[PDB]
Protein backbone atom coordinates (compact mmCIF):
# COMPACT_ATOMS: atom_id res chain seq x y z
CA UNK A 1 0.00 0.00 0.00
CA UNK A 2 0.86 3.73 -0.70
CA UNK A 3 1.50 5.98 2.33
CA UNK A 4 1.52 9.43 0.75
CA UNK A 5 -0.83 10.40 -2.35
CA UNK A 6 0.34 10.85 -6.15
CA UNK A 7 0.12 14.06 -6.96
CA UNK A 8 3.54 14.29 -9.78
CA UNK A 9 5.14 17.36 -11.00
CA UNK A 10 5.83 18.09 -14.57
CA UNK A 11 9.17 15.85 -14.16
CA UNK A 12 12.53 17.69 -14.92
CA UNK A 13 15.56 14.75 -16.02
CA UNK A 14 18.81 14.54 -16.89
CA UNK A 15 19.39 17.79 -17.04
CA UNK A 16 21.16 19.78 -14.43
CA UNK A 17 19.05 21.80 -12.08
CA UNK A 18 19.23 23.56 -8.71
CA UNK A 19 16.71 23.10 -5.75
CA UNK A 20 15.30 26.24 -4.67
CA UNK A 21 13.78 26.15 -1.14
CA UNK A 22 11.06 27.77 -0.95
CA UNK A 23 11.33 28.50 2.94
CA UNK A 24 14.29 31.02 2.93
CA UNK A 25 16.03 31.00 -0.89
CA UNK A 26 18.96 28.58 -0.12
CA UNK A 27 19.59 26.40 -3.06
CA UNK A 28 20.13 22.20 -1.87
CA UNK A 29 23.98 21.56 -1.54
CA UNK A 30 25.99 18.33 -2.03
CA UNK A 31 29.82 19.29 -0.55
CA UNK A 32 32.53 17.09 -1.89
CA UNK A 33 32.66 15.27 2.01
CA UNK A 34 29.76 14.33 1.87
CA UNK A 35 27.91 16.68 4.49
CA UNK A 36 24.60 18.13 2.63
CA UNK A 37 23.35 21.94 3.71
CA UNK A 38 21.96 25.04 1.67
CA UNK A 39 23.76 28.60 0.62
CA UNK A 40 22.44 31.39 -1.56
CA UNK A 41 25.35 31.77 -3.91
CA UNK A 42 24.10 30.52 -6.91
CA UNK A 43 27.54 30.14 -8.64
CA UNK A 44 28.84 27.47 -5.71
CA UNK A 45 29.17 24.54 -8.17
CA UNK A 46 28.24 21.78 -5.71
CA UNK A 47 24.51 22.80 -6.23
CA UNK A 48 23.91 21.96 -9.46
CA UNK A 49 22.08 18.71 -9.22
CA UNK A 50 20.38 15.98 -11.65
CA UNK A 51 17.37 14.18 -11.36
CA UNK A 52 16.83 10.67 -12.83
CA UNK A 53 13.97 9.14 -12.51
CA UNK A 54 14.03 5.06 -10.88
CA UNK A 55 10.37 4.20 -11.08
CA UNK A 56 7.43 6.68 -11.88
CA UNK A 57 7.26 9.25 -9.29
CA UNK A 58 10.99 7.71 -7.93
CA UNK A 59 13.81 9.84 -8.37
CA UNK A 60 17.33 9.76 -7.52
CA UNK A 61 19.16 13.82 -6.77
CA UNK A 62 23.03 13.15 -8.04
CA UNK A 63 26.03 15.70 -7.68
CA UNK A 64 26.70 16.48 -11.47
CA UNK A 65 30.43 18.06 -9.74
CA UNK A 66 31.31 15.00 -7.50
CA UNK A 67 28.95 12.15 -8.71
CA UNK A 68 27.82 11.98 -5.27
CA UNK A 69 23.74 10.49 -4.48
CA UNK A 70 21.41 12.60 -1.93
CA UNK A 71 20.60 10.05 0.77
CA UNK A 72 19.27 9.74 4.04
CA UNK A 73 20.35 7.44 7.06
CA UNK A 74 18.30 5.79 9.22
CA UNK A 75 18.98 8.98 11.92
CA UNK A 76 17.08 11.16 9.48
CA UNK A 77 20.45 12.63 8.52
CA UNK A 78 20.98 13.71 4.90
CA UNK A 79 24.37 12.67 3.34
CA UNK A 80 26.22 12.43 0.21
CA UNK A 81 26.75 8.52 -0.84
CA UNK A 82 28.77 7.14 -3.49
CA UNK A 83 27.43 5.00 -4.33
CA UNK A 84 23.48 4.51 -5.16
CA UNK A 85 21.53 2.41 -2.22
CA UNK A 86 18.67 1.83 -0.73
CA UNK A 87 18.68 5.57 1.08
CA UNK A 88 18.83 7.36 -2.13
CA UNK A 89 15.41 7.21 -3.66
CA UNK A 90 13.11 9.68 -2.70
CA UNK A 91 9.21 9.65 -3.68
CA UNK A 92 8.83 13.02 -6.02
CA UNK A 93 5.57 14.63 -5.40
CA UNK A 94 3.71 18.04 -5.85
CA UNK A 95 2.53 19.83 -2.90
CA UNK A 96 -0.27 22.80 -2.78
CA UNK A 97 -0.84 22.38 -6.54
CA UNK A 98 3.04 24.33 -6.82
CA UNK A 99 5.92 22.97 -5.52
CA UNK A 100 8.10 19.58 -5.21
CA UNK A 101 8.27 17.65 -2.51
CA UNK A 102 10.88 14.39 -1.39
CA UNK A 103 9.89 12.30 0.96
CA UNK A 104 12.44 9.42 1.59
CA UNK A 105 11.55 6.06 0.40
CA UNK A 106 12.45 3.99 2.51
CA UNK A 107 11.09 5.98 5.63
CA UNK A 108 8.20 6.85 3.50
CA UNK A 109 5.86 5.57 6.06
CA UNK A 110 7.37 7.43 8.69
CA UNK A 111 6.54 10.86 6.60
CA UNK A 112 10.29 12.00 6.18
CA UNK A 113 11.03 14.33 4.05
CA UNK A 114 14.46 16.38 2.26
CA UNK A 115 13.68 20.07 4.11
CA UNK A 116 16.34 22.69 4.03
CA UNK A 117 15.79 25.41 7.31
CA UNK A 118 15.82 29.74 6.55
CA UNK A 119 18.97 29.38 8.28
CA UNK A 120 20.74 26.89 5.64
CA UNK A 121 20.85 24.05 7.38
CA UNK A 122 18.86 20.86 6.12
CA UNK A 123 16.45 19.13 8.76
CA UNK A 124 16.66 15.70 10.03
CA UNK A 125 14.01 13.30 8.58
CA UNK A 126 11.43 12.76 12.41
CA UNK A 127 11.46 17.11 12.74
CA UNK A 128 9.90 17.34 8.71
CA UNK A 129 6.34 17.04 8.26
CA UNK A 130 3.22 17.58 6.13
CA UNK A 131 2.56 21.25 6.42
CA UNK A 132 6.32 22.55 6.93
CA UNK A 133 7.43 25.23 4.70
CA UNK A 134 10.82 23.74 4.57
CA UNK A 135 9.90 20.70 3.13
CA UNK A 136 8.69 22.85 -0.22
CA UNK A 137 11.12 23.41 -3.12
CA UNK A 138 11.74 24.79 -6.95
CA UNK A 139 13.63 22.92 -9.24
CA UNK A 140 15.17 25.36 -11.51
CA UNK A 141 16.73 24.73 -15.00
CA UNK A 142 20.35 25.69 -15.11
Amino acid sequence: HHHHHFNLPPGNYKKPVLLYSSNGGHFLRILPDGTVDGTRDRSDQHIQLQLSAESVGEVYIKSTETGQYLAMDTDGLLYGSQTPNEECLFLERLEENHYNTYISKKHAEKNWFVGLKKNGSVKRGPRTHYGQKAILFLVLPV
